[PDB]
Parts: C-alpha cells; structure tokens; sequence
C-alpha cells in the first residue's frame, strides 16, 4: 500500500531540511564576528591619532 | 475463490492507511506550537530594551 512508502520519503525529507537549516545558522555566526570586529577597529581607527607641540634645535 | 481472499487483505489495507495518516498529523501539531511559540519570543527578544538616561555621583 501506499502508507509504506510515504512514510520512508517522510524520514528522507525531514533530515533534507535539517542540512538547510544548519548552512543558514552557520553563515549567519561566520559573518557576526567579523561585523563586530569591523565596527569597533574602525571607530579606534578615527578616534586615535598624535599632534605635535613644539619643536628645538640646537 | 478468490473472492474470500480479497476481502481479508482489503481490511488490512484500510488498518495500514489509517496508520501513516496519524504520523503525519500528530508531527505537524507538534511543530505547529514550536513554530508559533518562536515568533513570538522572538517578537519580544528584538523589541526590548533598556536606555541609560544620567549617571550622578556624591
């Protein structure tokens, strides 16, 4: 019957859109870190910076 | 005949149907209360804060 074969495809198709779900968590955790380091080396990057007072020769 | 032999196999084929059928159902409400409770958690989750108006000192 009919029954026997939905419910071997159902197996198949339930560890399919686990493998999608997991390449979504992992690029999106990938890409966190590196948008966090950006942002806060570019704001050291603007802020930090040497003057000169005065200069003596003799 | 064959006649006899059909009707017995044709039960058991109705009792197999019915079976598969209870799978898909119950899984689905399963995922149906997960799926919903993680909207609205997530809902919640992004909308919330906390603001730091002024700090005094004595």
């Amino acid at each position: 019957e009919t029954g026997i074969g939905t419910l071997i495809i159902f197996i198949a198709m339930v560890l399919v859109a686990a493998v999608a779900a997991t390449v979504l968590i992992n690029t999106a955790g990938s890409l966190q870190q590196r948008a966090t380091s950006t942002g806060s080396q570019t704001t050291n990057q603007v802020s930090t910076g040497l003057i000169v007072q005065s200069i003596y020769g003799m």
